[PDB]
DNA sequence: CATTAGA
DNA sequence: TCTAATG
């Protein structure tokens, strides 16, 4: 966590770079085994040998270890971080669209800057256009303070639509967060679940909707079940305008919403450790159900849900208000 | 790990 | 169709 800190995070950054600039798939999903082997190394590793003794760990990654562990540095991690072609690649990233794919074939074009992409909006797709025209905004982190105000805005509209509609604001926001970097609303309606042969007009509706009074502003993607877009909050009056927010609404059958929603919430951790409890406690749990484990090794049978209570009892929990499901 | 765009 | 990209 700490000890073996710096042997980790240079090994990252080797990782990274390879499955990046790089198409070094094996050689990245190589830095990385080895990068989460020696972070669960209960001792100081003191040496490359030492390190070597790992599982992953072969005679190049070991070599390394000794160089910065040696010298405060590593060459090759200097010479990229310095590489204007690799640190290209890094940046144009970082535009809503761009892959590392597309991030090399226009660095390959002389893509390198933010104006580049500009003088040639051309040779970008609708998502990298839009990616492009929110730069700034879609690197602003969320106050909750402003969370609060759009969540508003949609609760209202949807149920405005529809009465019968569930929505719910997940992730960091659900879970008390100050900030939070994009707004991810779970849909689901009663006339939609598992069997019922969709209704894709269900997640059309409301999509129109928030854009019919200016909430949405841009669509990035949408689909019978899962729209990725573009929001933000009347600018009141004037002299104060508001950031572009990235929002994806997502349709669920109703019948997996709290498994679904569940989930969702996080945080990464509490669902590990909820879904390590759920073994033990007889069960499996996964994005959309929860069924009993049959002794034979496997079993199926999902479990049917009304609350995210329903689901506590079940593995038989403490119900963890999402405040805290901190871990 | 899955859904949408794209070309 | 595959391949990319976000989540
Ligand atoms: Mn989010
Ligand atoms: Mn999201």
């Amino acid at each position: 966590e700490t000890l073996n800190g710096g042997i980790t995070d240079m090994l990252t950054e080797l990782a990274n770079f390879e499955k990046n600039v790089s198409q070094a798939i094996h050689k990245y999903n190589a830095y990385r085994k080895a990068a989460s082997v020696i972070a669960k190394y209960p001792h100081k590793i003191k040496s490359g040998a030492e390190a070597k003794k790992l599982p992953g760990v072969g005679t190049k990654i070991a070599e390394k270890i000794d160089e910065f562990l040696a010298t405060g540095k590593l060459r090759k991690l200097e010479k990229i971080r310095q590489d204007d072609t690799s640190s290209s690649i890094n940046f144009l990233t970082r535009v809503s669209g761009i892959g590392p794919s597309a991030a090399r074939k226009f660095v390959d074009e002389g893509i390198k800057t933010l104006e580049d992409l500009r003088k040639n909006e051309d040779k970008l797709n609708h998502h990298q256009r839009i990616g492009l025209k929110y730069f700034g905004d879609f690197e602003k982190r969320i106050p909750r303070e402003e969370m609060l105000q759009m969540q508003d805005i949609v609760l209202n509209e949807v149920k405005k639509v529809d009465s019968e509609y569930i929505a719910t604001v997940c992730g960091s926001f659900r879970r008390g967060a100050e900030s939070s970097g994009d707004m991810d609303v779970l849909l689901t309606h009663p006339s939609f679940t598992s069997e019922s042969t969709k209704q894709p007009k269900l997640l059309h509706q409301v999509v129109e909707q928030l854009q019919k009074v200016h909430f949405i502003t841009d669509t990035l993607s949408k689909g019978e079940t899962k729209f990725m877009g573009v929001c933000q909050l009347p600018s009141k009056n004037d002299e104060k305008e508001y950031p572009h927010r990235r929002i994806d609404i997502r349709l669920i059958p109703k019948d997996q919403y709290y498994c679904g929603v569940l989930y969702f919430t996080g945080s990464d951790i509490f669902n590990k450790n909820m879904r390590a409890h759920a073994l033990e406690k007889g069960f499996t749990i996964n994005e959309y159900t929860i069924r009993p484990l049959g002794v034979t090794g496997v079993a199926g049978e999902p479990l049917p849900v009304d609350s995210e209570k329903d689901i506590f009892d079940y593995i038989q929990w403490k119900y963890r208000e999402p405040k805290d499901r901190s871990e």
